[PDB]
């Protein structure tokens, strides 16, 4: 029930790029255009001007997916399930350049929500969410310096409860999940192979990247446990009709995700690295990290 605008295009993580300069060449001119059409005059002034600003930089952006990628052999019928759950479609096409409209969509996905009926989350929360697609965009546009930060406009407080509203949080903010995933998995993949090339700054900016990165992963996580509980309480009125659960993600079987945590091991070394060569971004992902992760409980099916 319109609760999310689908097929929710996204490409296949396992063809991220994973190095700076590869990922520069995929995105970086795409990239420019979605912060230059976030950031053009008016698009700050509240968050209604925000979406509108969204949804003109999406329109303005010239298409590149190719259709769905169709018969994937390294798609488990498990993979395919938990995208469908969500209804997330594969699609074949530039990744690095689907992910920059895939971040749009989820974005607009998430303000429509909230310029028409508020949010309840703290005003921190909201700035680290929102602010997350800044970093992304803002890194994937250069990804040789760490992203500045920008304003985020505030959310009115929640309105009255809609049917189901927190069912459309639920899924939108999966949406969000799925892009912030294959963005710090960029982050990561670009970290590890800079700093095996002892390229120092370009760590830096990488490390930077996925901090950022993380910090909005957990405002989404804020967000999604949100809209969690509000589910929880809306499923205590008992049905005749067989009961509909909320769709939910496996772990073992969302490969973004999956991608994910595979580049975060493995990166250990680069973030020892980054910290003996008078790094502070160690110490603050790590932060982050732990934030991130124990924000899980109330939003992940195998937590609490
Ligand atoms: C339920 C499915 C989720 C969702 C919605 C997210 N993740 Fe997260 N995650 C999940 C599991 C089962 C685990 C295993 C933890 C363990 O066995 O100890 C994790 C863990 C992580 C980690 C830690 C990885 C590491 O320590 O090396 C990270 C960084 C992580 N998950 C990230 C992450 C992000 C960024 C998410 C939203 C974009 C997210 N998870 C959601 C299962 C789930």
């Amino acid at each position: 029930a319109q609760v999310a605008t689908v097929p929710f295009r996204l490409g296949r993580p396992e063809e991220l790029p994973g190095t700076l300069d590869e990922l520069r060449a995929a995105v970086s001119a795409r990239a420019g255009e979605a912060v230059r059409g976030l950031n053009r005059p008016g698009a700050r002034t509240d968050l209604a001007a925000l979406l509108a600003a969204t949804e003109r930089t999406r329109a303005a952006l010239a298409p590149v997916g190719a259709g769905p990628v169709g018969d994937d052999p390294s798609e488990s019928e498990a993979n395919r399930d938990n995208d469908l759950a969500f209804g997330i479609v594969r699609t074949r096409g530039p990744v690095a350049e689907l992910l920059v409209d895939a971040a749009l969509a989820a974005l607009a996905g998430i303000l429509e929500v909230a310029v028409d009926r508020g949010s309840d989350l703290e005003d921190a929360a909201w700035q680290r969410f929102i602010g997350g697609f800044d970093a992304l965009l803002g890194w994937l546009a250069d990804p040789h310096s760490a992203p500045r930060p920008a304003t985020v406009p505030g959310a009115g407080p929640a309105g009255p409860p809609v049917h189901q509203d927190a069912l459309r949080r639920w899924v939108r903010g999966h949406h969000v999940f799925m892009v912030l995933a294959q963005g710090c998995a960029l982050a990561t993949a670009c970290l590890r192979d800079s700093a095996a090339r002892g390229d120092l700054p370009g760590a830096e900016a990488s490390a930077a990247a996925a901090e950022a990165l993380m910090r909005g992963c957990q405002g989404a996580l804020l967000y999604a446990g949100d809209a969690n509980r509000e589910q929880y309480n809306e499923q205590i009125r008992p049905t005749l009709m067989p009961p509909v659960a909320p769709p939910k993600m496996s772990g073992l079987h969302w490969r973004d995700h999956e991608v994910l945590i595979k580049e975060l091991a493995g990166s250990r070394d680069a973030w020892e690295w980054l910290s003996a060569q008078g790094s502070e971004r160690p110490a603050t992902f790590r932060a982050a990290l732990a934030e991130t992760y124990d924000s899980h409980i109330g939003v992940c099916g195998h937590f609490v």
